[PDB]
């Protein structure tokens, strides 16, 4: 009831990729402190597994795979369940620092943005003598960045 998995990382296919606006924040001096010292945000990794619908794998069959990206330095595989556990979803808390003060005279504005990307890639799965390939799926999300431009 354990697979033999192989992850075919040549033939990863580049789906969505964005760099998202997460959020701005502004405001406008003549010099008084930020509101926050440091933001936090949630970020993600997304990994799926699908199987063709009329597949032979045994439902109940468990698929180890590792994935490219991993959050908190995480590295050991995921185990995926075929029939009940298809999604599983890393987390880290990602701490973006903000400017300290508004200079005198000027207008601040933070930009905060984030690479999202999917990416997809066959797996070779054996059990016994059957074989399938699935479909790997990574939903994943980047450190966000922050980019402070000062007005008049």
């Amino acid at each position: 009831m354990s697979a033999s998995v192989t992850v075919l990382w040549d033939k990863e296919i580049e789906g969505s990729n964005e760099v998202v606006k997460v959020d701005e924040m502004v405001a406008s001096n003549i010099k008084v402190e930020f509101y926050l010292k440091e933001r936090h945000f949630d970020r993600t990794i997304t990994h799926n597994i699908t199987l063709p619908r009329a597949t032979e794998v045994p439902i109940g069959t468990e698929i180890q795979l590792e994935p490219k990206h991993r959050l908190n330095g995480n590295t050991e595989p995921i185990t995926f369940t075929y029939g009940s556990l298809e999604s599983y979803t890393e987390l880290s808390e990602d701490k973006v620092t903000m400017p300290e003060f508004v200079e005198p005279k000027t207008k601040l504005i933070v930009i905060l943005t984030r690479n999202e990307n999917i990416t997809s890639a066959p797996v070779e799965i054996s059990v016994g003598d059957i074989k399938e390939t699935a479909t790997y799926i990574c939903q994943s999300q980047s450190g966000i960045n922050a980019e402070v431009n000062t007005e008049p």
